[PDB]
């Protein structure tokens, strides 16, 4: 009877991971619990099912899983619900699975924050473009975050374009090529995916337009090199700590039944739990590295 | 056994704004089951009324007597940050739960998603009618957080239920008096009205009247919060369902929050500099007949 909670993930070996891993390992070591971490080693759909059942299969006293895509797992999670594991979502949500709570970066917000400090480094002015992947929701909500604070709050700056970078970083250096010659004054580009921060920097040491400020997404090693030498003013850091450590805490909470006594109004978890952002420049992007 | 577990000499404070409600007593029970299993002591404090100053001054009287953290729920946005925010620089923990002062110092909110509980309001209603038909909503348009909950559920009818349609969206003005007339004016005016949402605790009392003063059958209505008037009328089958927030949740991991800030439990070093979550969504419980009994004192 050991008590192990899991983490499940997808491409399990990027470093982004890591810090999830280790706010869970934390979390433990103040628990007195132990973790493991297992995923899908690739970005593949059925082999992220397959690395859910054999943990399931396990009997573990809780997964925090990370959904490859909001749909493609959730009956594997329910099925982990339905066998009585406590089960949350971290980083990448299944909204519409029994999971009893989603911790993870409020995308809105992140987008809210980039204009914020895309207007501190602009003087709250000029214009201003983003490079984006119209798949996803939650590159979106980044998207919408940043459009809709330009407009509202900023009106000495302008959003010229919106540009698909395909979540490629090839695509993203042509967008933001095309970018910079159809607004030869744009003033800064924010990039909602990792791929597009190395991208536009490619495309603006191409184009030698050293006078743009790009701020990206995520803390990939090639990312934080170029914040490192200046050429990203700043790159948003999702709260993976945050997501690893309060993924524990509520599910060492729930196979431990303390929140559903007679007198709690069934409630349950915490149905979402804001893990945060930070904005990391040259000031701070040392304590980023894996 | 876990090593989050401090003493009772650590000294956590709720603080409120109309100290006695029915509403905040399950804030303190959760405040008391965090208490329990951190192995701390806890105390309830707030206004007696509602009154600004008021719950100001019990504040002030909460940090100068040196909390190890304080919960509150703040009676308004622009008020309080000035006090909570000099309970930060004293080095105090203080986190918020149930209302919100979003430009203060606090590291946390730990609150109800309004706009989702409308949506939930929405995927309710439209089970209970099949997704078919014509609702109407009964809310205030003054506060904001009843503007989420009348635009999330106003945005799923019409984004997610193509066979239903907001009919009307009344002002009840925050009493069951005037909620009763503005239901009957949506009965009168829309006679084949078959689902009522109401925001606001005493729009659902209102409603319930204006549905059995006119014998409508088959109106299904979905009211806010578990005042008792409102819960009885769910047991008794006048109400549909109502939707309670999460106000255990609330208490329970907002100590959870405080603790972990007061004994500094977010590394600074290999945790990509992390703060405390600053938003807990404490979630929205369908509460029937079925569950009804859950939600008394």
């Amino acid at each position: 009877p050991d008590e192990k909670y899991v983490m499940v993930t997808f491409q399990s070996g990027m470093d982004y991971w890591k810090r999830c891993l280790k706010g869970f390992e934390d979390a433990a070591e103040s628990l007195n619990v132990s973790v493991e971490y297992r995923g899908a080693t690739q970005y593949d759909v059925n082999e992220q099912v397959t690395v859910l059942e054999q943990v399931i299969a396990r009997k573990p006293a809780g997964i925090a899983i990370s959904a490859i895509n909001p749909t493609a797992l959730t009956k594997t999670i329910n099925k982990a619900v339905e066998e009585g594991i406590p089960v949350v979502l971290f980083d990448s949500n299944a909204s519409g699975s029994k999971a009893f709570s989603f911790l993870g970066t409020n995308n809105y917000s992140a987008g809210v924050t980039a204009a914020h400090e895309m207007a501190k480094l602009l003087k709250s002015e000029g214009k201003v473009a983003v490079i984006t992947s119209p798949h996803q929701l939650n590159h979106q909500e980044r998207t919408r975050g940043f459009v809709e604070t330009i407009y509202q709050k900023y009106p000495r700056m302008q959003v010229v374009a919106v540009k698909n970078g395909k979540g490629d970083a090839l695509a993203s250096k042509q967008a933001a090529m095309e970018v910079l010659n159809d607004y030869p004054d744009v003033q800064g580009i924010f990039a909602t995916e990792a791929n597009g921060g190395v991208g536009m920097a490619e495309a603006v040491a191409e184009l030698n337009k050293k006078y743009v400020k790009l701020i990206s997404f995520d803390t990939e090693k090639q990312t934080l090199d170029l914040v490192k030498e200046g050429a990203i003013a700043a790159t948003l850091a999702q709260g993976t700590w945050n997501m690893g450590y309060w993924s524990l805490q509520f599910l060492f909470h729930l196979h431990h039944h303390l929140t559903s006594p007679s007198r709690s109004g069934d409630a349950l978890l915490p149905a979402y739990v804001d893990t945060g952002i930070t904005v990391v420049t040259r000031d701070n992007v040392d304590h980023f590295y894996a």
